[PDB]
């Protein structure tokens, strides 16, 4: 299942645009003001705002500036954040539930090729009757 | 299963350490540079955060200085609690919500073996009355 996690995957990465992108929103529509230059453009602040997950090497001039943003940094990292474990608990939960049903699963094809089995000696018994 | 539970727990405390250690680097990132004693190597960080959670009485010799010299630190620590204590409540309430399926399936389980075993009944009925004209 190269075809369970595409679909799947494509989901998880457009939730992932609209999350960041929401908070891209925000982020540009109260620090855009005065900090254009990486939060000018939507996407711009959406890149800063991913920089900032992404950790490499901002926010303290936007926080000195501007007090009270930890109220957005802080909650949207959260977020994020939560999504992130959220997703990753779920396939985990969801695929233990999926191992539990694996001895159903061999009990099956015991039934399903034992049925099979007679039906063909039946046949043949009865196929030797002509 | 004894082995439902085993390939299970391990992704479960293969993501604690994800989030620990991820937590470990930040913590280590920003702290390590005034507190090295026991912010100091990244395991050394991240010791002291699991021993934040476990809350062992030296927690509280810990965060207070730390919190004073930095202030704004409790915008680490506490979203950082939050996250593992989301991460560990997520988990039980799946296993919850996904358990209480599973249950709500077993009566389908039992009917599934009545046709089963009724089935197989019959073919051996139907054998024995065949294989019994020759």
């Amino acid at each position: 299942g190269f075809i369970t996690a595409l679909p799947g995957m494509a989901s998880v990465f457009l939730l992932m645009t609209i999350i960041f992108y929401i908070g891209a929103v925000i982020a540009t529509k109260l620090f855009a003001a005065s900090f254009p230059d990486w939060f000018g453009d939507l996407g711009l602040s959406a890149y800063t705002l991913f920089q900032i997950m992404t950790l490499d090497d901002i926010v303290r001039p936007v926080m000195q500036v501007y007090p009270y943003a930890w109220l957005f940094f802080v909650p949207f990292i959260m977020i994020t954040t939560f999504a992130v474990v959220n997703l990753l608990v779920g396939l985990i939960v969801n695929s233990m539930q999926d191992a539990h049903h694996a001895e159903d699963g061999e009990r099956t094809d015991a039934y399903r090729d034992e049925v099979l089995a007679r039906l063909e000696q039946i046949d043949q018994r009865l196929n030797a009757l002509g």
